[PDB]
């Protein structure tokens, strides 16, 4: 595969510049391309509101942080499927377009993903969880 609308495009542009810190895509299943729902502005604090309950996603989110006095601003792609309000169809198409559209990202968008991360609850996405997920 499902192509990137560009939208899509632009903000995986600006997340390699780091104009934008975190971005929100999911599957439009009706034209069969990946679209761009969000660039909001979010700190590691927020990050948990940004993963609904209720559908699938995926996010990329610039992690900045400090690994043992060496500071470093790492792309964290995470991939959200809150099982329990899914449909086993949205978690199939979900899961098996995961793996295209990091291959684009890398392949086609020339962006580095310090780590990939698959959570079903946004409460899991703290700064601890974070550095251990990362390092």
């Amino acid at each position: 595969s499902m192509p990137l609308q560009p939208e899509a495009q632009r903000a995986l542009q600006q997340l390699k510049q780091k104009m934008v810190n975190y971005i929100q895509m999911k599957l439009d299943l009706e034209r069969e391309t990946i679209e761009l729902v969000h660039t909001e502005p979010t700190d590691v604090a927020q990050l948990p509101s940004r993963v609904p309950r209720d559908a699938a996603r995926y996010h990329f989110f610039l992690y900045k942080h400090t690994h043992e006095g060496d500071p470093l601003e790492s792309v964290v792609f995470i991939y959200s499927m809150p099982g329990y309000k899914c449909s086993i169809k949205e978690r199939m198409l979900y899961s098996s377009c995961k793996s295209r559209l990091l291959d684009s990202v890398e392949q086609d968008f020339h962006l580095e993903i310090a780590k990939k991360i698959e959570i079903g609850d946004g409460a899991e996405l703290t700064a601890e969880f974070l550095d251990d997920e990362v390092h």
